[PDB]
């Protein structure tokens, strides 16, 4: 993650999810 924020559908990494 960004910390924890992380994982279903907002900042999974830079690409995946959004972000």
């Amino acid at each position: 993650x960004s910390g924890w924020v992380c994982x279903l559908x907002i900042e999974c990494g830079x690409v995946i999810c959004a972000c």
